[PDB]
């Protein structure tokens, strides 16, 4: 089924539209997923100028499907067997202190690249603030998040907490909060209790004028115990 679609390196496509505290924007990524590695390369180009919030606290809004799922876990991805139909992927985003993030994304093929295109708000930030004044390091701490089935909406949901460093050295905490329900009305898996592991590298194009992020990401499943059954089918 969808999970067929991720064998090989998968082109993406990002596009973003954002508003926070009317300061608007867009994003345009493109890059590929090599799901068997859990890999993610890509560009992202504030396409509008000068990006009015800081690039890491878009990075979970700008494609789960590429995570890694080891095989004895192949049957808790949601993400891919909604494919290539797609998923609606939601969130608030507050950022403690501060204002919230509202997004919701559609993640889907198009032809043969998966597309990620979200709507974004944002609300009640200060001006002055860590966000809008751009007060954080450019850089992405290691993260584990939970995933959990939804079965009353036939998706998945997680919460989780994003701690950017800030340039003073604290910490700002942006609460996730994320729903995924499928587009189609085909199967989908809805997994036991696990957590998917991210690891993410953020650097600049040398060559590059345009506003941007080049983000190398990877993202394994793990949380489910592989137990001595499994060793033997």
């Amino acid at each position: 089924k969808g999970e067929e679609l991720f064998t090989g390196v998968v082109p993406i496509l990002v596009e973003l539209d954002g508003d926070v505290n009317g300061h608007k924007f867009s994003v345009r990524g493109e890059g590929e997923g090599d799901a068997t590695n859990g890999k993610l390369t890509l560009k992202f180009i504030c396409t509008t100028g000068k990006l009015p919030v800081p690039w890491p606290t878009l990075v979970t809004t700008l494609v789960l499907c590429f995570a890694r799922y080891p095989d004895h876990m192949k049957q808790h991805d949601f993400f891919k067997s909604a494919m290539p139909e797609g998923y609606v992927q939601e969130r608030t985003i507050s950022f403690k202190d501060d204002g919230y993030y509202k997004t919701r994304a559609e993640v889907k093929f198009e032809g043969d690249t998966l597309v990620n295109r979200i709507e974004l708000k944002g609300i009640d930030f200060k001006e002055d603030g860590n966000i809008l004044g751009h007060k954080l390091e450019y850089n992405s701490n290691s993260h584990n998040a939970y995933i959990t089935a939804d079965k009353q909406k036939n998706g998945i949901k997680s919460n989780f907490k994003i701690r950017h460093n800030v340039e003073d050295g604290s910490v700002q905490l942006a609460d996730h909060y994320q729903q995924n329900t499928p587009i189609g009305d085909g199967p989908v898996l809805l997994p036991d209790n696990h957590y998917l592991s991210t690891q993410n590298a953020l650097s600049k194009d040398p060559n590059e004028k345009r506003d941007h992020m080049v983000l190398l990401e990877f993202v394994t499943a793990a949380g489910i115990t592989l137990g001595m059954d499994e060793l033997y089918k």
